[PDB]
């Protein structure tokens, strides 16, 4: 099987990546298919909050660490996340209701963990899920208990602990040029920046349904209007696997230049957190699905 | 699906188990198959050494704490394992060349592991893999810096930690009755036993090839003439998952009065470390393998 990766790089793109964790790469045929066909690993679980500070001051790196060494081993490039990001979070952080507690925790935590892998994680998704579906911020504690500023302080905080990795907003349901949701956080980016903030790039969440690969097609260039460096790709998977939606996703990142590539949810179907959807690019056997052989003769044109 | 777990209690055993661990139970099928059809879980990777202490006194939880809770909150029991294990030793441990500092670390290990779960674990594998294929005790650190008597000491503090857990050695390649290694396990551990060690069990890792279920007929009882009061099979996998093999293996279960149960490797061919040798019971679609079924009716006949 050709590799997406490299037939993307000869394209001008950056990667094309996957999640997984440890126990991935241990079973199955995960390490050997991402060694072959994929240019960078992110953590599926291992950095998020949760798991990285279950408990004030106690973190638990073994998992991370293990991706990370299995990454620079294999000539991989890594992402990382999310630093900040409210469906992941522990109870201790959501029951912080001091301002200036619970500013100095999300930086230590962000410091931390940055600081670990300085030099080595390329992109870092910083800020995950802060938009409401009518474009407002999302009222987690970090809003309701610091403010508006905490986008702005986490990005200061996560450029000064790693300069240089390049630092995203995350977000899903930027999937239609029409939705609310796609346009406010293209005008709330374009404010920050404009003020300063150092947000390197928007990474769309794109988990979908069957038929809404054509959709990315105008969404995507709508998103690279906010005038960040880079856009990405990020979590995705289709419902159903489709050839045509994952080459209208494949090609609406070739007709973005500052899209610097796609990462796709995990491996094999059976792995999927939606795996009765079958929504992956190979299947329970880990042969390779007609999706992919579909990304492959695109990329290939 | 009948639950090979029912159908075993109503044989007068304790429980068909599985080995899980978080990210199997938010993917695939792995949750409602383990609620259906098993009575315990055990997690596979994050009670390890190098995923509970990877350094000295430091400690990670978040993923062993969120498979205990899942277990209770689901009416499963629970197994886990391995406190002392040379195969998932940190390097800061092999690196202790005093005998009070190892043995120290050690028992901190097994205290601090113990204490936390303190009467809701009802099987703990406390030491591993301790003997070579001849039957001579393996040359890991714990022998080397302490001795011998890491075993003794290791079982003692234990107890102390928690009286209400079965305790027990477990090793591999015990599937023949005519192999040394089996003799070997069974004499140590009558002398440990004899001296006052509390050793409750013997714990089989039944890892076989194909056609190496019929010997387990034979070696299983050799095993229970040791004298604990519990033996049990752990991490059961077969290459090829033939009925015959599987079958074999139950039986040799039920014919031992003190073979309390049988712990299968995983759920699902694709998150076996040895999956192009499909040798679960469920297929990389999560549907019950003709191995399921045959052991479905061996148990109710
Ligand atoms: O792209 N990704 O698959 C992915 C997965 C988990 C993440 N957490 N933060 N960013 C992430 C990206
Ligand atoms: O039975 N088991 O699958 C199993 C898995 C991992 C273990 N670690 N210690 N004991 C274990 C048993």
């Amino acid at each position: 099987a050709q590799s997406v990766d490299q037939l993307i790089k000869a394209r001008g793109k950056v990667y094309f990546g996957v999640a997984t964790d440890q126990n991935r790469l241990t079973t199955g045929k995960n390490a050997a298919i991402i060694q072959a066909d994929f240019g960078m690993v992110w953590p599926e679980n291992s950095m998020q909050w949760d798991a990285t500070e279950p408990s004030q001051g106690n973190f638990n790196f073994a998992g991370a660490d293990y991706l990370v060494n299995w990454a620079q081993q294999n000539g991989k490039l890594i992402g990382a996340g999310c630093l900040v990001w409210h469906s992941f979070l522990p109870s201790w952080v959501s029951s912080i209701t001091d301002k200036n507690t619970l500013t100095n925790v999300m930086k230590n935590h962000i410091t931390t963990l940055m600081t670990r892998y300085k030099g080595k994680i390329r992109t870092w998704d910083v800020v995950g899920e802060a938009f409401n579906e009518d474009g407002s911020l999302r009222q987690t504690v970090f809003l309701n208990v610091i403010g508006e500023d905490y986008i702005p302080i986490a990005f200061q905080t996560a450029r000064a602990a790693d300069p240089n990795a390049k630092l995203y907003i995350m977000d899903y349901n930027l999937d239609s040029a029409s939705y609310p949701k796609t346009q406010a956080i293209v005008n709330r980016v374009k404010q920050w920046r404009a003020a300063g903030v150092p947000i390197d790039g928007i990474g769309s969440q794109t988990h979908l349904s069957a038929g809404q690969g054509a959709g990315v097609l105008q969404a995507l260039p709508l998103l690279a209007s906010a005038g960040t460096p880079e856009v990405s790709i990020l979590m995705l998977d289709v419902a159903g696997a489709s050839p045509t939606d994952y080459v209208n996703v494949v090609n609406a990142c070739l007709n973005v230049q500052s899209c610097v590539g796609i990462t796709v949810m995990g491996v094999a179907d059976p792995d999927s957190a939606f795996a009765s959807t079958t929504p992956l690019l190979f299947d329970g056997n880990f042969n390779p699905k007609p999706a992919y052989n579909a990304i492959v003769q695109d990329l290939q044109q």
